[PDB]
């Protein structure tokens, strides 16, 4: 079944080798694009096809956390001078061991005195005494990662066809990859060892992750790397992730949990005699009504085709570009020729729709019928075929065979509100064969729990 | 008035177009640069200006603040028992409502009991009770926005002109619009469909701003974009901008202040029989005496023409870049001819002064007279004339007729104190035309309030 | 002992010069890449090594600090209404003036009520009066910078050599600096003036230290950067650097010590009558056992060559990049002949493992022995010579004459764990002396303090 990919229409720019005090050579330069390919004969059919660009996070920092479940049990004690409900029994402590209880529970005692006489006498002032009780929700578990400033790696497809009666034959298949963060790197392609494939980056690549604080789920286990407010290893923001940590063990506490519980437990008495109080917790990511999950860096961002932790080391993630820059190639051998090739481009039919999504993408959601090749668009001013060209792109089928594909087309912000008519036309296609359509306009946008102690009082008058 | 800009003096490469199983090309490649333009005759003067270098910064968050001018009023209860200056009536609680007092204005409840007994009996440990009050000041508003990473487009401007009788004659004329992170984005030029631009950008923009919170003020209507320590949506720290935010009905209100107000409010007792006590507010951003605002980034930032949310829908943020890389073109066409032209590059005099600015910015403040062209500078050790060399650079003014410009050149840390001479000399000119001066060198550089409470005392004995 | 560079093998690119109505030239045009040289004779030989890389930071803000020596001394007094241990007397002031004590001492107070009867009255609830003692640790001072997006330039030596008589001449020596930000930078390099070197940058440097806090130690005096969880200026953050900070005097206090020591300082009652407490701090960075101090960003980068305050002045921080891509050179001239040379690339033989470091930095320590010029290198599979590829790189040795050089070599993630195969060649060598060797893979992986007052209490019944 052995097939060459759609050979690109590529400029080619003849370079001379320097020389020595020796024995003449020539270098064959051009600029390859991403996700598109290259062919030429030497006087056994050779391409090469930029197929990934990928960088490689180096992880600094990591540790597994969770979503805690809270709960807070507390009992009121009218007279400030009781045994029950103290300093030394509640304040910076955890609930001794209950024997019987979840071993996943992890609990944090908290004091709150100076309260006010309620179902009480009008000189005794009462103190609050509360158990914030934590357990993983749903046994979800994540591992929080450190991205640092990665290295940039090429994945090229090398592969020789030849035509034996009838159909194409994949002689020789390679995969070549090269660093893009230094000067140019040169391999041989061939098995015969003939030619050079040399590649040179022109500065960093057009996009680029973020350093920061990553994580994904794990299955008891990695997977789709996700992007929400989380914290250092060294920090403990309440309102960030990562606050409710996973030990060795398996068991989840509450970082730094004893001493902080103060700080974010916030409890006063409604009335002394029916045991009642408002309480909070001054944090997020917390269950219930406090979690919400953000989708995968893949499902909210066009540029990236995938974003995960590249193997069960835990050492890089890897981050798979959907868009990149062009690469720059130089094809030097002693001294022959060299010929390059290219197909046609075509299409039959196109659909889409202009959207601004909920992350605020501005981008035409495009789909071509019957297509291969490059393919040329035009974004009009009005619904009319024929008003003023507002923006112009160019996009790349890589498929050989003209077939049905699905792309996405970032656009400008002049692209505004209202549908508009798009003129896709593919090279060196005569106006007539021209494909216009009006295109639609759509747009995506963008505490206290009061309750009564339930345990009953032990500790009445 | 029509009028053709600098052609500029350009490399011109001559590559061949790949061939297919049919009927031989050539393609013309250049490296155009920002803020410059390149000239052609096809064998009508064809003209090509890259005019605007543009990042679309989408707006993944969004949220109206403001300022608040903060206002305490305590009082203080010298008997722990009393029924005035309560936990209930005080702690995480605003004060009820007044039904005369202002809308625009918020305020929040603290109860500091445990207090000594100074104008007082030494037995009985006191209690502190204050009304803090937040209003917008001045009136102001400002929308918070989050800007994340970018798409890039270039923006060029395509002129064809004729010389009929004496004048130039601007026939056609274009904006071309064409999107740099991916790869070749190609489109016809001329109205005759005979000529195709190919834009191709060697990796991201020299500069990018940074992903992060930004904001600008809000006229009852966006601004210039501003950059100071501000909140991102989800977070609240009370030294950072947006902890007193806008909603809906435009009421502004401290950020759970409720919960909050007792971790950033620290009141003492100086005197419980004269109502005397110590206040503060454990924040930043608030009036009286504790904010100043930043100007906006196209100020402090020389590689920022502008920066501002691109409209009324608040999707996204269009930085326009001041200073940028080069792009490179092809200009293709059947078989044909093109030749590239270019004026003369002039100088009469310059002035100018080395500085550091108060945002560590080293440039040479530089003004040229009557000039055109390529200018090309060299920066001198001492400040005799023929010192050695210690940087040099290469300046591009735009107008075809010799002007008056001003203009800001980057200059390295070895550009050090002292007074120095600099020798600039335009484009093919001779050393003897060469202009020096010896140039100056500037550098710029980078709470508790107490009051006795006025209200009196309801509550002596 | 004058002696040029190893002349690297490029091919250079011919582009004709544009022209105007008056008098033909041409371009000779070259990728050169970092830390590699170009050689050229005009028809003395003429040689260009792009030397030094280097991003220059503006520092935005500053500011010295220390690493904090804490100690805490408490009492507790048993009747809560006392004249010993108050409010007054210890909520939110500094420890009054003790006349002999330390100038370098730093102290704070703080009030602990509603205690626990311990060694007391069951009725009567006790209270716990510290003073938080803070100097500097080890006279440690350092300073805080930050650093924002940078203006590039890069560092070219241009030397001209003449052989008289068996040896080589240094005839010329210039060092040219260009910046790398903007369009084409233009000088004339010999000092004839007859050549101009033409530098071009493809988009922003591969690598670029991150906006944000950084700090190196003070020697009572800059040293090299090194960067860990640090505050701005205008934040406050006990988990992160910069809280212990230096006044104009020489005097280290901690930043709002007043106000925030009760957020940050931590104390229960053991037993009254005994005097003993639990204490803590809710901090990090502070001595005792609460800091470990990061290596230079050099050590732990290796993309970094130095990052260094450039000097007194402390305006500029220069980051000289070890790790850079190709920039473009463009050699013009009236109308003569240039020639091209490049000196050949060998290797007898090489050494090193496969590590992936503490920082998560996975390469290859090459060592390479009589060495010169442009040396291929070939990762493999398994442990066998001529299983399959799985990276293929380049390494430049800019050594004239074979010597022996130590390498770092960015691997990606495929190069994964267990001993593999290697082979070297350098350029245009047959695949009869291709050295290849077997290769390690090694691999480096990434509270209360209770005290009994001691100095007794003055205050027992
Ligand atoms: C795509 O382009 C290639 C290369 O130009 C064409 O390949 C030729 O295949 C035929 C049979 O169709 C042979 O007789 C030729 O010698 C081939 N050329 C070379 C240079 O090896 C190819 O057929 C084109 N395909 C499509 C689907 O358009
Ligand atoms: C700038 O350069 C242009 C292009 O080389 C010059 O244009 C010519 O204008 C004259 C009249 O001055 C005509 O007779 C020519 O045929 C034009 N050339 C082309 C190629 O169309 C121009 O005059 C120069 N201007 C300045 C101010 O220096
Ligand atoms: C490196 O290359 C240079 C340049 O090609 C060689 O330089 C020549 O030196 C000899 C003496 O050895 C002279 O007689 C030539 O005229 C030089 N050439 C030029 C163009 O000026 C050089 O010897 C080579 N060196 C090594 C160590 O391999
Ligand atoms: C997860 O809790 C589940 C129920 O949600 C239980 O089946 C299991 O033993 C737990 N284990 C782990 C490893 O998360
Ligand atoms: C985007 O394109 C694909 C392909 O036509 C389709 O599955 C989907 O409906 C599109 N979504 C929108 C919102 O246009
Ligand atoms: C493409 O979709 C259309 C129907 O919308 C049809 O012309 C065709 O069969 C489809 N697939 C391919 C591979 O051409
Ligand atoms: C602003 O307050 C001003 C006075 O500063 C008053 O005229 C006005 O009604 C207010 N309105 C808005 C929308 O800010
Ligand atoms: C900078 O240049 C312009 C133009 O000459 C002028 O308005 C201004 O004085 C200059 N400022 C300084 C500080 O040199
Ligand atoms: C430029 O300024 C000078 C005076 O400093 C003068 O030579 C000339 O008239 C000015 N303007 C233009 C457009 O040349
Ligand atoms: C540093 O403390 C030392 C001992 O560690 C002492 O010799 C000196 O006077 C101090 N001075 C400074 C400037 O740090
Ligand atoms: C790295 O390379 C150098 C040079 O051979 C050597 O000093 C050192 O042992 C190496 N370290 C490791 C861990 O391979
Ligand atoms: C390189 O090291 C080896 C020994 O490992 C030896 O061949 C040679 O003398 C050394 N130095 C140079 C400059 O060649």
């Amino acid at each position: 079944r052995a097939e060459p990919p759609h050979c690109s229409k590529t400029p080619i720019v003849r370079a001379q080798t320097s020389q020595n005090a020796m024995s003449r050579g020539m270098q064959m330069q051009f600029s390859i694009g991403l996700h598109t390919a290259v062919c030429f004969r030497l006087y056994l059919l050779h391409t090469i096809r930029l197929e990934k660009l990928e960088h490689h996070h180096p992880i600094t920092q990591r540790y597994t956390f969770g979503i805690p479940e809270v709960h807070a049990s507390c009992i009121c004690e009218c007279d400030a001078t009781s045994s029950t409900c103290t300093a030394e029994s509640h304040q910076f402590t955890a609930c001794p061991e209950s024997d019987k209880s979840d071993e996943t529970s992890s609990c944090y005692r908290t004091f709150f005195p100076n309260q006010t006489p309620i179902g009480c006498s009008e000189d005794d002032i009462p103190k609050l005494c509360c158990d914030v009780r934590f357990k993983p929700y749903k046994n979800m578990t994540f591992l929080a990662v450190k991205l640092e400033q990665p290295t940039t790696y090429a994945t090229f497809v090398y592969a020789a066809y030849d035509f034996v009666n009838g159909y194409w034959v994949e002689k020789d298949k390679t995969k070549i990859r090269s660093q893009l963060d230094g000067g140019t790197q040169d391999r041989h392609l061939d098995q015969k060892r003939r030619i050079s494939l040399a590649v040179t980056a022109g500065g960093r690549a057009s996009h680029q992750l973020e350093t920061g604080m990553y994580f994904s789920r794990t299955s008891n286990e990695t997977e789709e790397l996700r992007m929400q407010p989380l914290n250092e290893i060294t920090d403990n923001n309440f309102d960030r992730l990562g606050w409710y940590r996973m030990d060795d063990s398996g068991h989840f506490h509450v970082n730094n949990g004893v001493v902080k519980m103060d700080d974010i437990h916030k409890a006063k008495v409604k009335n002394c005699k029916e045991q009642t109080y408002k309480s909070i917790l001054s944090a997020n990511h917390y269950m219930p009504g406090h979690f919400n999950l953000t989708r995968p860096l893949e499902v909210i961002k066009p540029w990236i085709q995938s974003a995960r932790i590249f193997d069960s080391s835990l050492r890089q993630a890897v981050v798979t570009h959907a868009e990149g820059t062009n690469l720059q190639i130089s094809i030097h051998l002693e001294s022959q020729n060299l010929v390059f090739f290219h197909n046609a481009s075509r299409i039959r039919d196109f659909s889409g729709s202009i959207i601004v999504d909920s992350k605020s993408n501005r981008l035409f959601n495009l789909t071509v019928y019957e297509a291969s090749g490059k393919i040329d668009g035009s974004v009009k001013m009005s619904t009319g075929f024929g008003s003023d060209t507002i923006h112009t792109f160019t996009a790349y089928v890589s498929d050989l065979h003209a077939s049905n594909r699905s792309m996405i087309i970032p656009l400008p912000a002049i692209v505004g509100q209202g549908a508009r008519a798009i003129c896709l036309r593919a090279d060196s296609m005569a106006d007539i064969d021209k494909i216009c359509h009006v295109i639609e306009y759509f747009e995506s946008p963008l505490i206290k729990g009061i309750s009564s102690i339930g345990d009953g009082v032990m500790i009445a008058t």
